[PDB]
């Protein structure tokens, strides 16, 4: 520091600097030191009221200090996140319309030099902390640099090394008097936290600092809510006179109230030492997999991965929740995230999770988990309808890459509105995609790693096709292993190579130097892996799982006779499902099937029904509720019904069907679809005699010679070569011998064996060609990994864990990078409206003002019309439609495109016609 500073300069007065500033009705402002005390207070309350004890113990172990020192120091860093706001570049950012000259004269009175240079405040925070944390606070240079970059990454991305130590203007950061000012602020915040003269923490572990950045981001978000953290200054004209400690106390109580509103407090484990029959009253005699799980439960270690492989319908989820209960009770990991399969809704799972949660936690589960632990939109809607202003609302989030403070407040505020919100609460149910996003190079990934770090992860239903086609779960397992996160993976069946690479990934993250191989065990089995311990527990399949399943084919010439086949099969009655690989095929087959089954069912709704994601959300709620009401284990089963549907039935849902028709798919997916066939024994006596023998109809592809010709939709959804392997594995079967044939088929298709089996040359050509295509895809993804995936845990530099496109912002996320990695289909969110005078209107029938943000009621009614279009034909033209100016400033409606149908229910989008059918849902069609 090259500028001498006199005592008059050291008088400074800390309170003059601002961190938050008002706009309209709020003429006041928030002093920077107040904001730092607020974020530190939120960190303290997190440590004392939210975080699981195992997390605090482990982080205290990494820090090398006791839990008290770890608490005050983490609070010090998190409060130190905005230290760079004390720079000329940020203080002069103020709007001229809102008293910028007043702040200018106020700084000038202190004697601070002024400069017009501009830099993001977080990079400045890294630039100052990397030196100040060492030269004053006595931390090692590595810990200082690590805390500096991590804390400086809080608005989206950790700064690149050049951003902090090369391109950064000195005039932007300031020096001399500014350094004395920041030194004063940091010393006062530290004294308020009681840092002297406690032993200095070691922060040299890269992954830990990385997730800690996510903790800091969440803390700043909590401090950004003006309802719980009102600005201390009542007007720009005057600087408040404050005692830092009393303000810290008030900030702590406010933090407690704010986090209490989010339902993070207070999940007391309330042990306890419960058995499986107690947690789940509905089960009398536990299934064999649950028995082996109950036996394993007494021997589990704090960080370990479990892989459960049992036939579908055997009740693996209760075993997973059992191990999770053992983790929360006996190992201090009181939190869990239930990672659902991508096509699954959270609804049915959430009730099971709630029913388990009643046995371990007080009735706060009613007042907390019901609205906060749910990922899907219905909970957000009920939270909107409920009094009062239940949704968390941010303001004054100064993300430089967005155009203004409130815009950044909206983008950050999406974390409390979008499905990713389910990640935040200690118990949450949601898609596996939210957890898989943690390894992508996207905004705020460290927030995801931080959320996952505090909970055991339970991956419900893993498919072999997914683990074969992508590395996402492997990388997530590496980072999960680094964070000492317990993991349970449910699966109907996996190839041995897949289990090997998964356990290898979690072990690689764990740092487990032991290289001993996984013990062999017959199917069904439970793999297990702790530090010093590794197990392969085989167990006898339940006798109910021993069934022969008929496998009939319907060839393309017979395909139009398929409805007549449904007539001859269901003539005696009985439920039946028909899975389709794509929405348009489902709509078409349904339209064809309407002629065959006109009749109403006993429940007063038609026996024929359709289900897919492409509906306005309320209609989706109706059809989903009707389906779950018909075909669940306890539902009012119709004497006869037919349900055409996509793969939304294929995953997670607890449905039962007397008969199953399905499109060709990779075999693990077909079996997963087949798990809904005769799933519940209680339904056995009442089944029609024609359907008493389980039977699985598969839709055959057109076959020129011996060469299959897959339909374009399935070809676009699934890898073509895998479909070829599956069709070859299934084409000669007459009967499936469960449960061994499950593992047999899956280990046949995904394993090394090439079986042309002496067929035609053209088929060999199709084989080699489709395989070359698949390998070209996998290779191309492997070569683009630097631009897509974050560095693994063993990477040494805290910077460069995420490189480009840093601070865009905010880069996709779901529409873009999600698609290149095939994590999910790219899509547009849309709001179905109707045309009329005065612009777009709701169907019933009130006008919408697109120019202003919606009120919560109107936002709810608008969200009820929402739909996630994913069709390639109209996706781009829909993106070209601007998001209306009032919506992008709303966290509830950012990224949503209005979709104005006419009275005919038609709308002109691109060359294509979009139409909103009462039965078919949204329908794309050529004009
Ligand atoms: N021990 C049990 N005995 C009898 N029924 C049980 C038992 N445990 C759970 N069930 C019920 C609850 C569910 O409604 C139904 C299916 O359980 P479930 O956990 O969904 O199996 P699963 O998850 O392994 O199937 P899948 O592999 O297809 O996802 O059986
Ligand atoms: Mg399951
Ligand atoms: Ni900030
Ligand atoms: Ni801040
Ligand atoms: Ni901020």
């Amino acid at each position: 520091a090259g500028s001498p500073v006199g005592a008059a300069g050291w008088r400074v007065d800390p309170w003059i600097f601002w961190a938050k500033w008002g706009s309209g009705p709020d003429l006041g402002w928030h002093p920077l030191l107040c904001h730092m005390l607020d974020v530190a207070a939120v960190t303290l309350q997190m440590w004392r009221r939210v975080l699981p004890a195992a997390w605090k113990a482990r982080i205290s172990g990494v820090l090398g200090v006791g839990q008290e020192d770890a608490e005050r120091w983490l609070a010090f860093f998190a409060g130190g996140h905005d230290i760079g706001k004390a720079s000329p570049a940020f203080q002069l950012q103020l709007r001229p319309e809102q008293g910028r000259e007043l702040v200018a004269r106020r700084l000038r009175d202190a004697g601070l030099p002024l400069f017009n240079a501009r830099a993001p405040h977080g990079t400045i925070s890294a630039n100052v902390l990397e030196t100040v944390l060492a030269d004053v606070f006595g931390l090692s240079g590595r810990s200082a640099r690590w805390v500096a970059f991590a804390v400086g990454g809080h608005h989206g991305f950790v700064p690149s090394y050049d951003e902090v130590r090369r391109d950064l203007d000195q005039q932007a950061v300031g020096w001399g008097m500014w350094d004395a000012a920041r030194e004063v602020l940091l010393c006062r915040l530290a004294d308020a936290l009681g840092l002297p003269g406690s032993s200095r923490p070691t922060v040299e572990s890269t992954p830990d600092a990385f997730m800690l950045a996510g903790l800091v981001s969440v803390a700043d978000w909590i401090g950004s809510n003006e309802e719980y953290f009102p600005y201390a200054a009542q007007s720009a004209l005057q600087v408040p006179q404050l005692d830092a400690e009393a303000y810290l106390e008030r900030a702590m109580r406010q933090a407690e109230r704010a986090m209490a509103s989010l339902g993070w407090v207070g999940w007391r484990p309330a042990s306890g030492s419960m058995r499986l029959t107690e947690l789940f009253p509905y089960i009398r005699q536990p299934t064999t997999v649950q028995a082996a799980a109950e036996e394993l439960a007494g021997e589990v270690k704090s960080p370990s991965i479990t892989i459960i492989e049992a036939p579908m319908g055997e009740g693996k989820t209760e075993a997973a929740m059992l191990l999770a209960d053992t983790f929360s009770t006996a190992h201090g990991m009181s939190g869990c995230y239930f990672a659902l399969p991508t096509m699954a809704t959270s609804n049915q799972m959430f009730g099971r999770v709630t029913d388990y949660l009643r046995h371990r936690y007080p009735e706060d589960v009613v007042v907390v988990n019901l609205v906060h632990g749910h990922s899907d939109l219905s909970a957000l809607l009920q939270e909107l309808r409920q009094k009062g202003e239940e949704i968390f609302q941010l303001q004054g989030v100064y993300d430089e890459a967005l155009g203004d403070e409130q815009l950044g407040a909206v983008v950050a505020g999406q974390w409390f509105t979008r499905g990713k919100r389910a990640l935040l609460p200690p118990y949450g149910v949601g898609t596996v995609d939210q957890a898989l996003l943690a390894v992508l190079q996207v905004k705020h990934v460290f927030v995801r790693l931080f959320a996952l770090s505090t909970k055991t992860v339970i991956v419900d239903e893993v498919h072999a096709y997914d683990v074969y086609m992508t590395t996402l779960l492997h990388r997530l397992l590496e980072w999960l292993g680094a964070l000492s996160v317990p993991v349970v993976v449910l699966s109907a069946t996996l190839p041995s190579a897949r289990r090997r690479e998964l356990v290898k990934a979690y072990a690689r993250g764990a740092g487990w130097q032991a290289e001993r191989d996984l013990p062999p065990a017959g199917y069904p089995r439970i793999t297990y892996a702790a530090a010093e311990d590794v197990r392969g527990i085989h167990f006898a399949p339940s006798e109910a799982s021993r069934r022969k399943v008929a496998l009939r084919w319907v060839s393309a010439p017979e395909h139009e006779a398929l409805g007549q086949l449904l007539a001859e099969a269901l003539s005696q009655g009985g439920c039946a499902a028909i899975i389709c690989n794509t929405v348009p095929r489902a709509q078409a087959l349904y339209s064809a099937l309407r002629e065959v089954f006109p009749g109403l069912a006993e429940d007063g709704m038609p026996e024929l029904d359709l289900l897919h994601a492409r509906y306005p959300y309320e209609e989706r709620e109706v059809r989903e509720a009707r389906t779950l009401g018909r075909f669940s284990r306890n539902g009012r089963r119709p004497h006869r019904a037919i349900l055409v549907a996509t793969q939304v039935i294929e995953q997670s849902l607890d449905l039962d069907f007397d008969l199953m028709v399905t499109d060709l798919a990779p075999v693990d997916l077909v079996l997963q679809r087949m798990g809904r066939l005769h799933r519940h024994p209680v339904h056995d006596p009442l089944r029609p005699e024609r359907l008493r023998s389980p039977e699985l109809w598969v839709v055959s592809p057109q076959v020129m010679g011996d060469v299959p010709i897959f339909d374009r939709g399935s070809a676009s959804v699934y890898d073509e070569h895998t479909l070829l392997r599956s069709w070859l594995a299934l084409r000669d079967r007459d009967t499936l011998q469960l449960p061994e044939d499950i593992e047999e088929l899956v280990e046949q298709v995904y394993s090394d064996g090439r079986v042309p089996q002496g067929a035609s040359e053209e088929l060999r050509s199709l084989w080699e060609r489709t395989f070359k295509a698949q390998q070209k895809v996998l290779r191309e993804d492997s070569l683009q990994a630097k631009y897509r995936y974050i560095k693994g845990p063993g990477y040494n530099s805290i910077w460069g864990i995420v490189t480009a496109s840093v601070e865009e912002d905010a880069p996709e996320l779901h529409p873009a990078l999600q698609a290149l990695t095939r994590l999910a289909e790219p899509s547009v969110s849309a709001v179905c409206l109707v045309a009329g005078s005065g612009g777009p209107c709701l169907p019933d029938g009130t006008p919408v003002d697109l120019d202003t943000p919606p009120d919560a009621a109107m936002a709810e009614r608008l969200l009820r019309r929402s739909v996630a279009i994913t069709d390639a034909r109209v996706l781009d033209p829909l993106l070209d439609v601007p998001v209306p100016k009032g919506w992008e400033r709303s966290s509830l409606l950012r990224g949503y495109r209005p979709l104005v149908f006419d009275a005919s229910g038609r709308a002109m989008v691109g060359r294509w016609i979009v139409r909103i059918d009462p039965e078919l849902g949204i329908v794309v069609e050529s004009p």
